[PDB]
């Protein structure tokens, strides 16, 4: 798992917008209404426009190098 398997977030609540990378150095967005195809890595899942603004304004800080077996459970969503 390249790049983001586990992030070190200050708050983790609002997080950021959503970004899909790939082992082949590919990077784009992913269909939130579907499952991410194998070979890709989702570094950030869907979030609010606020989180969108955070991502774009930060223009991507860093990939947060933390490669692990698995940590990518579909649990991003507390109250909504």
């Amino acid at each position: 798992g390249p790049g983001s398997m586990s992030i070190n977030p200050f708050d983790d609540d609002n997080g950021s917008f959503f970004v899909l990378v790939n082992d082949e150095e590919q990077h784009s967005l992913w269909p939130a209404f579907a499952d991410v195809p194998a070979g890709w890595r989702v570094v950030h899942g869907e979030a609010d426009r606020a989180a969108c603004l955070e991502y774009i304004e930060e223009h991507w800080p860093d990939i947060r190098p933390k490669s692990l077996r698995d940590k990518l459970a579909t649990g991003r969503g507390f109250d909504q």
